[PDB]
């Protein structure tokens, strides 16, 4: 410490070290919008074509909820049954889980799950993947001259392009989004009819004449003696031609004539699935969606993946070309390109008061050495940690900002004075004031982790959110100290140029430094005064009770959030139809908002992407959304170009004037997370009960909490309601009676009105599906029923009118479950002035109120939080304990250290004003802005008091003329830092442009808290140390000469 | 878990060559102890239920759950979940020229659930505008619809 | 800990229990551990008393 | 029975288009045979866990 | 070769390429940690250069 005053060339050395580290960690670092800070999902999910919700529920889901077992560390599962004959099942692990090992082993239950699942979805693929749903970005595909439809598109995607995506560098999965080709086989139920065949034969036509044989081989082994060929048996060849499929036969007739598959049924190739249809800017398009590799670097990932469509770009067919409707890489070139203008501002700020302070070259060049080396270190000691490039640990750097150039400032000045007033040679006064300021130096370290580590060990999401902003902070200070007793020293005691004896510059200059003397002046006023507030100090332990009772007001008045709201060049508008609605219905609604984005926001929005099929309810055709793209900000300027206005003038646009409901809204900022203020309830059927007897409890507490305004607010179910559907009640009797096979009934039926995957075949090198169903103008209408023929055991048909009665009854389209156990969906948020926890309270007591073999339960976010919100005082009464038991061994002192704690509030009040005066709300950035805070102003008085007591001690000098001296060495170093700051941070607060939203939550809270904080506690401070040290000891005393 | 893996691995590699009794009756792989940590307790004691009631009661309410609290290696039924029970007579049978065979075929056929379909399917024609699902052969649930089983 | 959360289960599980219902504990070889380790824990203290 | 170009681009080239996003893989090399066994090799970062 | 014909190492050679794409960074590195720490040990700033 004092060893590098005279060694600058280590000093030098070990800083070159840092730097150098850090500049190679900043080289090979990891760039991502957010860490992962949501718990590990894994989601099984499979399909059974044609099958409805009660289906999928009763073959598969529960077969596979039964079957994962023994899975290391599981939280909670949830499943979604749905009536399109997909089944999902989300598996959601704590926190800290081995994602992969957790996915392995939901993945080998499952395959010991598998023999128990029915013939059709066995085969048709059951799959176990991981669950982000933060995809890097979606690259659009389509075709400008109509020239091909978006199964064709969808194809081309399939078997050009998704292949080398998936070989950029840095891209870690690659989901499509669309359905593959297929051999359609459109049977004709007239001429299938007409000829007395059923699906049936065409079913076993297929899967005969198209195989695959297991053939051998001429020379085979063990050959004879002198043998002398070895070749392969090409034998029954699958087909390749729409065209082969054609020439199959099905039948052959008694006069000669033959019956091929070509007669019964238009035969094409055409997509595997038709729920989807997907419109860019009205023109058809597909879709690729690219997630960033593990640990990669995004920038660079985009970048690559974009001059690799490029690339491809001469090899694209007529029309098609490659658009990007989603894409988070600006929002974070932009964020990052504004957080290090951040930092360099702050180091020319810093230079700025530096001079317009000390004004003395040199001097001025040793902070600005100073910081660069602890930031580069900071990116070297996360780098070891193992984290990247993010929001949170930017702003963690941006905030630690303050402490690292107060600690530089707070040596250089030291030096300088100490110069100033006694006339040592540079070097001599170095040794004096770092020996002056040393254990402040290491204490602060010590306070400054106190508060900055317990907020790390936060759990859950909360938790990691919290872990990322405590190590990058503490880091950047405990080596901002480190680097201030090792190489600040050595460029302090080196480079720094000796000052007069009595010097302070008091005129001298004619042009720069008029101001000197006006700066001395009011330093003698400032201590004047403060004597004077010592003399009576009573009145001024009222002002501060009340400055405290007044700071509890504004912090329980004030909104807790999660973060900022951001607008991201992108948002979305979600379209729910009435039950049992059109492809075609919603599919018009969907062009019609499409329009309007692309009408009453030609100016704003960039491109419009209309999904139909897929919502955000569920799957169906019922349901649409439409993915929204925004123009570069630059071209956005004003208040009504950002999507606040943008998202509320199409949600007014498409709420009184529609027939239908079509919400507008933007995205969370950690896309995976929860509305702060809100809930998800799980209604669980307990008992052997049923799903007539579960909705009516539902609606039963959808009402009793509509009886609940002033505390829950606006509670809403999550799935979809009741749909009429179409009973088909065979006869058994009378089917066995006409000579038909259940089988028959059951399998034409199905392979007419659902079609069935029959067999494989090979395309321009690529195996896909063959799919045989009905046409479709036979299978739309209840009556068309009466099409189809069963043929009996003679040989002869039967109309499903002969042993089918038919109904219509009501049915669940979507049918979810808790734990194993039937379920039900419940969001929600809580009343405008009223807490989340209390609407929590209220909400078990109203599901309380249910019908027995109701239970309920919390599930997802609620669940996080639930367990979270337990730890913030505990962590920080550890906090407390800890900090008072350092400072108490800095001092000497159980006492000491309380006029140094009795500071906190002052900042507190500035933080809760600033706040309040702007808008704004209390979350993290306002949060880790606040510790931030009380981090200064716990620095400063710090070395206050240890300046105070120093003189106190090894001066003999009084009491209050100690701290008297003391305020008075230590005003101008304070209000160089706090003019520092306060420029620096100044940006932050008045800000729109990208990423405005975190910025001025940190900069808001920060900017009032360092005002009040500083400008309260040059006074508040010395009554503080004042009227603590007059409660020790017997008389001993007050003081003064040894 | 590695282990496990391994393990898991080689015997997805012999499970076709298993019998398909043995193969959907179940096959398990676990990291488990040799010993029991604990036996868990069910009982009625103002004895309104035979032991059945109450092993129905446990396999269908409870044991899922507690198999999969995290860190819980293998649970045993002392007891069985409930079951469709159907015990054939010889005489009766055989009276009817009927063997157990037609027994099996018979449940196989009239006990099912069935791929429907959509009324207004995907992909549709122009104009359409009734979209409903096709509720089929439905699984039996009581014990009386297998006497009126044929 | 496993055995804390089983009785975390079937806690959850009690209120839905058919009429009569109640479970009985068996066997366990946690009463055990912590009764032995709360003596070792009594003596520690008992000790530095002494 | 299948043939080598037939094992490729229905089992081999599928299969490889999976092997993305695999930590550290430094090459991936496979055979098509008319023998009918079809093998991919994953040749990973010297160091990683294997 | 013909265009759209291109080359590579493995194994063994792309090991060896590996060696010796490292040799000069190698070289680099330690030559610079040597002359960091004689400038340590030696107070001299000098000592380094010769
Ligand atoms: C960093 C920028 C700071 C901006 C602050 C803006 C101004 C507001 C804060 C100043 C508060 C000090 O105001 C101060 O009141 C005390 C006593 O209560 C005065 O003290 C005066 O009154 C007391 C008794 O009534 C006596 O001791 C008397 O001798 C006299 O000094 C000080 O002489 C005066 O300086």
């Amino acid at each position: 410490p004092n060893f590098f005053i005279d060694r600058p060339i280590f000093a030098w050395v070990i800083a070159i070290i840092i730097m150098l580290a850090g500049g190679l960690a900043i080289l090979k670092l990891p760039v991502a919008q957010y860490p992962t800070i949501a718990p590990p999902a894994v989601t099984i999910s499979a399909s059974y074509p044609g099958a409805d919700a009660k289906t999928v529920q009763d073959t598969v889901t529960q077969v596979i909820e039964q079957n994962m077992n023994g899975i290391d560390n599981l939280m909670y599962m949830s499943s979604n049954s749905d009536s399109t004959g997909t089944v999902q099942i989300t598996l959601t692990f704590e926190s800290g889980t081995d994602a992969d090992i957790a996915q392995v082993q939901v993945q080998n239950k499952l395959q010991l799950a598998m023999p128990l699942l029915p013939q059709e979805v066995q085969q048709q693929g059951v799959s176990v993947e991981k669950s982000s749903s933060s995809f890097l970005m979606v690259v659009g595909v389509i075709n400008t001259d109509g020239t091909m439809t978006q199964e064709d598109i969808s194809d081309y995607v399939a078997a050009n392009m998704k292949d080398a995506i998936s070989r950029t560098s840095g891209v870690g999965d690659v989901q499509l989004f669309g359905s593959q080709y297929a051999m359609r086989i459109w049977m004709n139920p007239n001429e299938l009819n007409k000829f007395q065949l059923t699906p049936v034969d065409v079913i076993t036509a297929i899967k005969a004449q198209n195989a695959q044989v297991a053939a051998g081989q001429l020379g085979g082994t063990p050959p004879v003696k002198g043998q002398q060929l070895n070749a392969s048996i090409i034998a029954q060849t699958r087909l390749t031609s729409t065209e082969e499929f054609g020439k199959i036969l099905l039948k052959v007739n008694q006069d000669g004539s033959r019956v091929l598959l070509r007669d019964v049924a238009k035969i094409e190739l055409g997509g595997e699935n038709y729920d989807i249809i997907a419109e860019f800017n009205g023109q058809p398009a597909s879709g690729l969606g690219i997630k960033l590799a593990t640990g990669a670097n995004a920038l660079d990932t985009a970048a690559a993946i974009r001059a690799e469509l490029a690339k491809m770009e001469p090899f694209f067919p007529s029309g098609l070309k490659i658009v990007y409707p989603y894409d988070t890489t600006p929002f974070v070139k932009i964020s990052i390109h504004e957080v290090v203008k951040t930092l360099v501002e702050a180091i020319i700020l810093v230079f700025l008061v530096m001079y317009l302070f000390l004004q003395n070259f040199r001097a001025t060049l040793i902070p600005t050495i100073a910081v660069p080396v602890v930031l580069l270190g900071t990116f070297a000691v996360l780098a070891a940690f193992g984290f990247s490039i993010n929001t949170l640990t930017m702003f963690g750097m941006v905030l630690a900002i303050g402490l690292l150039v107060d600690d530089a400032i707070v040596v250089v000045e030291n030096v300088e004075r100490v110069m100033a007033e006694e006339g040592l040679p540079p070097k001599e006064a170095t040794r004096k004031s770092m020996g002056q300021i040393q254990g402040a130096l290491v204490g602060i370290a010590m306070v400054l982790s106190a508060v900055f580590v317990p907020m790390a060990f936060f759990g859950g999401s909360t938790g990691a959110i919290y872990r990322q902003f405590s190590i990058t902070i503490v880091s950047a200070m405990a080596l901002s100290v480190l680097v201030a007793l090792i190489l600040t020293p050595a460029l302090c005691a080196t480079m720094l140029k000796p000052i007069a004896k009595g010097d302070h510059g008091e005129g001298k200059k004619g042009f720069f430094g008029w101001f000197n003397r006006m700066f001395e002046k009011s330093t003698h006023h400032y201590t004047d005064s403060v004597g004077g507030i010592l003399r009576s100090t009573g009145r001024y332990l009222v002002l501060y009770l009340i400055i405290v009772v007044g700071m509890a007001y504004l912090f329980v008045r004030l909104p807790s959030s999660f973060l900022p709201d951001e607008d991201q060049g992108v948002f979305m508008t979600m379209v729910q139809l009435p039950a049992g609605a059109t492809q075609e219905r919603t599919q018009k609604v969907l062009n019609e908002v499409t329009h309007y984005y692309l009408t009453k926001e030609k100016n704003n929005v960039e491109s419009v992407f209309a999904v139909n099929g897929a919502g955000a309810a569920g799957a169906g055709q019922n349901t649409g959304i439409a993915f929204v793209s925004l123009k570069d900000w630059a071209d956005r300027p004003g208040e009504e170009n950002k999507v606040e206005a943008i998202t509320m003038r199409a949600t007014r646009a498409f709420s009184q004037i529609k027939d239908a409901m079509v919400f507008a809204f933007n995205l969370p900022a950690i896309v995976e997370l929860g509305t702060a203020t809100g809930f998800d309830f799980e209604l669980i059927d307990q008992a052997g009960l049923g799903h007539e007897k579960l909705t009516q409890a539902r609606n039963q507490l959808l009402a009793e909490a509509a009886k609940h305004p002033d505390m829950l607010t606006s509670v809403r179910p999550n799935g979809l309601e009741d749909t009429p559907q179409f009973k088909i009640d065979i006869d058994q009797e009378k089917a066995q009676a006409l000579g038909v096979s259940i089988n028959d009934i059951n399998t034409t039926l199905g392979a007419a009105w659902g079609g069935s995957y029959v067999n494989d075949f090979i395309d321009r090198g690529r195996v896909k599906k063959v799919y045989v169903m009905s046409e479709a103008k036979y299978r739309m209408l209840p009556d068309d029923i009466g099409d189809w023929y069963v043929r009996a055991a003679d040989g002869q048909m039967v109309p499903f009118s002969a042993f089918s009665s038919s109904r219509w009854e009501y049915g669940s389209p979507r049918l979810e479950r808790y734990n194993g156990l039937p379920s039900m969906e419940i969001l929600g948020q809580a009343a405008p002035g009223k807490s989340t926890g209390e609407a929590m309270e209220l909400m078990e007591q109203l599901a309380s109120k249910l019908p027995t073999g109701v239970g309920y339960d919390w599930t997802g976010m609620s669940y996080q939080e639930r367990l979270s919100g337990n730890q913030a005082p505990s962590l920080y009464a550890i906090s407390l304990i800890v900090v008072f038991l350092c400072l108490a061994a800095l001092y000497e002192s159980w006492s000491i250290p309380f006029s140094v704690m009795l500071v906190v509030p002052l900042g507190v009040i500035g933080a809760l004003l600033a706040a309040t005066f702007r808008g704004l709300t209390n979350d993290v950035y306002f949060q880790v802005g606040l510790l931030t805070t009380i981090g200064l102003s716990a620095k400063n008085a710090i070395l206050i008091v240890e300046f105070a007591k120093d003189l106190m001690d090894k001066e003999g000098k009084g009491l209050i003329e100690a701290t008297l001296d003391a305020v008075r060495m230590r005003l101008r170093p304070i209000l160089m830092t706090s003019l520092a700051f306060i420029l620096g941070v100044m940006p932050l607060v008045i800000s729109t442009g990208a990423g405005s939203g975190a910025q001025n939550a940190v900069g808001t809270g920060v900017m009032g808290g360092m005002v009040t904080a500083t400008v309260l506690a040059i006074f508040f401070v010395p009554v503080f140390f004042v009227v603590v040290r007059r409660r020790f000891s017997r008389k001993n005393e007050d003081i003064e000469h040894s």
